[PDB]
């Protein structure tokens, strides 16, 4: 079983831990976090977004017992002090965010870990991966620090990939309607629509390089707790109807992007996609086409759960290629 | 002074009443509503969206005393029973919504009112007006039932008019991010992003006829109390930069669309536009241009206050043309 | 297996159906609702509060296939037209609310059902039951129309019962802080704290008659989607400490009120009690005692899930006593 | 005119500045804040809670021009470096919160200010003042550092004072239902009811010393933007009815507590008290009495605006006693 450590216990770290503890192919050996075992067990068991954890979560002496398995707990702010060599850590998931991600990852390597998965794109990682888009690019012999991009990029890239490979993309603009996770952001008070910048369209370069200059956009932060939406207005290179666009997505969801992209013909609201494991769910009832070429596509994503499921999928892909190069 | 009655005391009726009671050029003679004077005075004085009313509001015997002036109160469900002939009502504002608006308006005419302003587009009105766009079309000798369109159309039409007259519009799609005012709408529970249909782009035909087939869109209802946003992605017929688009809006706001359209270079959030009297406020900091032609424009509007101010402006325009044909 | 029908498919009807379809001791033969099978299947599968249903939900010809079992669907507004005699319906759960509940129940009896469970107290039912408080009072030979009280009464009555039997209650006042489910209620706009009346303290008379005149209170509706709170300030007849009060609750939760009342020493928030099946969960960390006698107790309850679980428990209790009088 | 400086530009500092700039008896000479003049002018002009500022707000070179008057701007983190002696500052309002308030105040004294008003109780101030309760205690010759208590204490103390002086208070418990401004607080996500501690009942000792041991309580943080509520359950020393309690409050509001406490017989919601200048508004329709002695009283307060108005009232009281000892 691949041996994994998790650094940082924010929402992504906790969701990844929840999902990995259910994977019997993965052994979560250790956690490095800022809090005591009792606080960590509380945070694992209870969650205001995804509900209570199904398995038994129990705090012990500098460890957790989760689903019957022991997980060691550490509290090191300098990652190169961690006992990763002594624990034979195969993969560290670096879940403390964007800030100095590459330095932290190198710290984990210096501590004896073999590979690091970053949770942010464009940190000078050896390779940027979006599952369903370019995971084939991972070389276990050449790639040591691997990025899983971001949640919005994990939604945007498969959608855009389907569109470009079926119809060709001329150019497009997008709005990502973002749940909660710049004077505008600082004056929020959790009550307003807030326009901000987004980096998902630029991060698209890392996984679909032939497409930069073609897409850009902004974010609208809205006061919903979780679940976000990509609103993409894109011009295609060939004539389409809404039904043809939806059929391309429907076919990708059942084949090449199975488990990553899904397609829905149901009249759902954003809350219905809470704890959905897909990277993107096309809302088939809203697809629009103006003058056969200008296409509006709406894609739902749980900006926490889908990304964490992709992180676990990536752990499994990397581990398989580590044992069988 | 032009003599006005208001039918219906929902949020639009109450906001229009608040604004008209401040206009010394307008005499609000009467109100027809479903509640007693005490309840109406409560609803006039207090408002969870726009705050407490500034003037003294007092309930009397089947009347209100507001800002020192008496307003008669009626409770007729059939508008042709109203004493509009006996009160010399010049204009009735029909504020009970879209349902059977033309029948209600004819009822007010049969009761003796001279003109009716509907608060919804496409009700077979004699003319559809958006102030700043086509108010010149009103003929006091030929037009008896007049529509002020809708709040979203009052935002979209001036923006689109500036764009078309300065640069020409090829085609475009829009999202209106709507505050609160179909299985999706029924399953809301006030907590989700809800995609729905919108009729603002189609209602554009009534005030800018040369532009239909060129624009369509959808709505995203989000749980904010008030203030909404038009997110327009439009292709233009000539090369532009973001600065040139913003300068066109800035020039229209200070001249041809003064008081109707405004332009902001400040980093504001949606709540900062609460009780803003403009039909649309361009957010200059978010304007984007892809490949010199594909333009993203964001326009804020208080979907209640701006529309009600336009209703009062229209009352004044119609009354001026009634006295001086 | 006891044969059950459900009348009305609001949130309580749907939650009860979800829970009963999992109970292999209960056969849900039929549903009477206002919508078609496709809409009902949508509403069963998806829920903005409690998430997606775990089992396969599928719509057929005037029926549903849920978890592999067929459920017949009817659309009768007059309950005495229903084929309950032909289906051998043992128990009808009347889930259309308070309005004319007894008339509806009699209609179900006239249609051939043997017993009816109302979802509201004080409707001239033969007996009012709160599980854990007085279910022993049900007589299968004398009681035909049975009430499960209300969600707030199902929280308040076990708490008050523990307090009265351990320490004696002199008098008390309560506030129920209520999630969303009178000029104040009509002016809401989903954004305010709204004081209203509550009938839970009066409904206490029906299940704990020796206690009326001793308790009354009000409600504060707050804009949270689900999960509510009883804030009880009660004077006791003997000296206590906070620890003794909490120990009384802790002992009741593990014995006489097992499955109905629970006790928590964890620092949780309201959202952590979403889809909790208990009628009440004492928040042990907030219990307060002033001058040894005046006690503040806080009790969480999911105002939907706990009540629906109690409805299913009551179905099982009634059915057991029907087969073994 | 009394010369005032404001230290700290959080919400209380900004609201106090807004109110003081309207007072022609007060000269706001300077502000010490963490941001540039342009950012400060933005924050003064726009506010997501209380709306846009009425007066002209303009940023100049290390100054603001507000309502036509110039206000100097400083950016000193050490208050004893401020030029208060050179500006003849009479009163500094210390609006950076509870943390090290007395040290900051002494710093302002060392810089040359004559008096300091703290915005938190129990900081070893020379005197704690609640306007309407004990402002008579201020001695301009003996008191140099003055506390205006807290917003919740400014609501609780006048209510409790009326009750104790009219009927006598035996003991009581309270809940303060608090808008947004401990594992529970850290796991919020702005969506839950959160029980926390409150210090308002203990701070009552400072302004009504004969009453400690008699009152204590907790807070329930609820996701409303502004406006909070005190829910007080108190036993009195003499028999009362709800009408007598409400009449005591009504008489205090029109006499001894004019401008501080108000009384409402209207069915309002919390949002209707936004930007209300009173310290407390009794909700007369919810007052309850159990067994002639146990009284429930609900008191609304804008936890920002009322407190800031009290701060300005205190500035005026202190200045009057400074010039006329």
């Amino acid at each position: 079983k691949v041996k994994v450590a998790i650094n940082g216990f924010g929402r992504i770290g906790r969701m990844v831990f929840r999902k990995a503890m259910l994977d019997d192919q993965i052994q979560v050996v250790a956690i490095n976090a800022s809090y005591s075992a009792e606080t960590l067990a509380h945070l694992i068991k209870y969650d205001t977004i995804h509900g209570r954890y199904d398995k038994e979560v129990v705090a012990g002496e500098d460890s957790l017992i989760v689903n019957g398995k022991k997980v060691l707990l550490l509290n090191s702010r300098d990652p190169k002090q961690l006992p990763w060599r002594e624990y034979d850590i195969d993969i560290v998931v670096e879940a403390t965010g964007k800030f100095n991600a590459k330095d932290k990852a190198m710290g984990h390597i210096e501590a004896g870990a073999k590979k690091v998965i970053l949770t942010a794109p464009g940190k000078n990682e050896d390779v940027t991966i979006v599952m369903g888009v370019n995971e084939d690019q991972f070389d276990a012999e050449r790639h040591v620090i691997i990025s899983n991009a971001s949640c919005t990029t994990n939604c945007l890239a498969p959608v855009v990939k389907v569109l470009d490979e079926e119809f060709g993309i001329e150019s497009g603009l997008m709005t990502t309607v973002h749940a909660y996770t710049d004077l505008r952001r600082a004056r929020a008070c959790g009550e307003s629509i807030i326009p901000t910048t987004t980096g998902a369209a630029k991060a698209l370069s890392l996984v679909l390089p032939h497409l930069k200059g073609k897409l850009h956009g902004l974010a609208l932060r809205v006061p919903v707790p979780n679940v976000s939406l990509v609103d993409l207005v894109v011009d295609l290179k060939t004539d389409v109807t809404a039904e043809e666009v939806n059929e391309a997505f429907k076919r990708a969801a059942k084949t090449s992007m199975y488990g990553v992209l899904d397609y829905s013909d149901e009249p759902l609201v954003s809350t219905d996609y809470n704890t959905n494991p897909h990277s993107a769910v096309i809302d088939g009832l809203t697809t629009m086409v103006m003058e056969d070429r200008k296409v509006k596509v709406l894609a739902w994503y749980d900006n926490e759960w889908g990304y964490s499921c992709r992180v676990v999928d990536l752990i499994r892909h990397v581990a398989a290629r580590m044992k069988h190069p």
